[PDB]
């Protein structure tokens, strides 16, 4: 299958401005360039254009709730499109708010994927739990089949449509969650592995165990939502909400080397890459480095190295 | 239970000043408002005032005898006192040679306690193996009952009477043993998880394997003295005698909620805080801060995240 | 068996220098004096003089050929001097080019030893593959049966005799392997756990699987060439072509305590440390200690600690 690139430079869905050069800063760092040289085609969709909703009231707490849903609107009915063509969707985000969009987007054409959510936090806050109005938090609380009316209807999100339920989505590198969320993950009963379980069985026995949660019972297409804060600070610095004792660049690349060999990542998003929160240019490059080798991992390259096939070298 | 702070600003276990400032520096970072938003009730008793006995000559190589002694006599009197009332002891160090005080007093109350000595060293060197003066290196050869009388008598010691078995310590973090340390180990058959046993095992089994060794036979109140250089220097740099190679930041907070889940936490030391030797700033907070997220660990706080039970979120 | 350090300071085997001074740096730490403090003989042969080949022109991409060429076989003649006499070498590099003297030199005295490569390369292109004319990336061509005669007779190199096959290499910490290199171990079916294996794995199973590899139908000498990259940056900054990612301090050691532990260690190289790579002098003092404290290990050193028999402490 084909990749198509599609940045989403949107930052309303946070308090910080900065998230919508992520996009820039990833290009920049010869992303495309890189990921043409593998076994892929690649097709470079540009960055969406999001017009601005004016008089954007705040519904209660929540913020922007105009400009983010329709944004996502936006970017479900791209993600849609070329999900139908049979490729393969990177949305380089922007903050996580957007993930409400990719996701859609991509289950419309696939109704049976799973999410692989690989983050510092849960982003399960519904409107009401929510402690802020930040969007950021909460895109997993619009996706959600079991929290579908836990919560008012929001302005602007009238066309989500709830795609999984808790059965569908598996969280990895948790050490950042809200009372609330916990309450929520631990009452609907979804799978997940802090930093605790990555502590005490390994990457690898975690690894193992999400594929047979996931795809034990029937192969089907999968969307990795990643999120740059789910290593450690000392990794990828440049984010909004850093928390030290992360997961380690090694083991970063260990959750997307695994992916690749399932040959079932259809969807994946590259999340909250924020340029402007570096305290030294060194700080961007790191972080910006390791979203790119995550990225290319997920495609194919590995740490024991590959080679063109039909080649013979000697 | 509910938990009392202790503090024991005493520094002369060592030839740098400095520990006297932990306590300090601990509660400045707000570890008593932060203890106090848990399940369990917090009174500070506030720091413990040590007379300086004049005219303290060395007794032979080791230093300060008396001063040592005295204060670890005080300290071993006001544990006793709040272990007596059913509470949990909290000692905030100062270096390690106050956990000679610590461990005495809460044996007085509870006989039959076990003891896991978190740390880069062994601290088990006599007064006759020692190549230094230096007391914060000779706790446990003063409380182990087999090595009664395998030393000479030491002045401010006289109240002493060895508490703890060679079966009754396990240590874990082990990176920088003395030949006669190592042999009073290796001779008395005691249990210890160095570096190389984390590394070969995991910190998973490791723990697993301590509670069996310990609690196997019969449940009994656990002394948890806690080293701030049992961790990486990357992690607790402001310490007296750092060690590269040692446990990670999740390691630690590993061993932490494991013993929390055991509940049986009844005494917890938290040693050797030298605000005055990180090179930066940020070295101090960065020491300071993880000795704090230890603490909460060890009363509750959970990596996954926690909520107040009996409280709707929704 | 005694031991017989042998500095080779030379570094014509790539592009910049500053590797001649690894012998140097590591004396200077003290690495001699401290082997002496083990239970083994230590004689320290001195550094070896290099005559400089006038007029060497490039083979064709391949550069410095006879000099190179020239510089491992006197090497090799050392090495097989001291073997002879039931000694276990050391060769302090000086980069990985040098390994061809040195491995040859100890297979003509032990021809069926196996070779342990710790590295983030797999350092086997043939002077075709090659991307650049440097020989520091081909040492293992130039040692493989099956690889003989796959490419052209390089001047300077006839004395060489391909002395292992496939079967008696393993790679360990591998995470920077070229198209071909890749090609080579993937077709002649060459045993290795790169990154990703260390990651799944652990290195305990990692170790505890080489060692059946090669020593499960028959034990035989084992010769370790370690190069300094084959652990992250962060402990070994130092060196020529660091790269992200790779073993820890602790795995490091860990490697090494097992190797003493099988007692077949016959030779052993400590590669690449290149003194003038330092940004700022510490980085120099991390990359050497951490290299001496590899030696160390792999004499006896153990982490748990050590004390000499047959004397009595207490
Ligand atoms: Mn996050
Ligand atoms: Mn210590
Ligand atoms: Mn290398």
């Amino acid at each position: 299958k084909p990749i198509e690139i599609i940045g989403a430079p949107f930052s309303k869905g946070q308090p910080r401005g900065g998230v919508e050069k992520g996009p820039a800063a990833l290009r920049k760092a010869g992303l495309v360039e890189k990921l043409k040289e593998t076994e892929y085609n690649v097709r470079d969709h540009g960055d969406l254009a999001f017009v601005d909703v004016p008089n954007d009231s705040p519904f209660q707490i929540v913020k922007n709730p105009r400009s983010v849903g329709k944004a996502n609107e936006q970017l479900a009915a791209v993600v849609a499109e070329t999900q139908k063509n049979g490729t393969i969707s990177v949305v380089l985000g922007g903050d996580n708010s957007m993930a409400i969009g990719s996701i859609s987007g991509h289950a419309r054409v696939h109704p049976d994927l799973c999410v692989i959510w690989v983050d510092a936090h849960t982003d399960i806050n519904t409107p009401l739990t929510t402690s802020s109005g930040n969007l950021h938090g909460q895109p997993v609380a619009f996706l959600l089949k079991e929290l579908k009316g836990k919560f008012p209807d929001v302005p602007g999100f009238s066309w989500v449509t709830p795609c999984i339920s808790a059965k569908d989505i598996v969280y990895i590198g948790l050490r950042d969650v809200d009372p609330g969320e916990h309450y929520i993950i631990k009452t609907l009963g979804i799978k997940y592995f802090s930093m605790t379980e990555v502590d005490k069985l390994g990457i690898g026995k975690v690894m193992e165990e999400t594929f047979s949660y996931l795809l034990g019972r029937k192969k089907r297409p999968i969307h990795l939502s990643f999120d740059v804060d789910g290593l450690d600070p000392v990794f990828t610095p440049a984010t909004g909400t850093p928390v030290v004792g992360g997961l380690s660049y090694r083991e970063g690349l260990y959750i997307t080397e695994e992916i690749y060999k399932t040959g079932l990542l259809s969807g994946l998003d590259i999340m909250e890459v924020n340029p402007t929160l570096g305290k030294t240019p060194e700080e961007v490059t790191r972080t910006v480095n390791t979203a790119v080798a995550l990225t290319l991992s997920c495609f194919g390259t590995k740490r024991e190295g590959n080679h063109k096939p039909e080649t013979d070298y000697l």
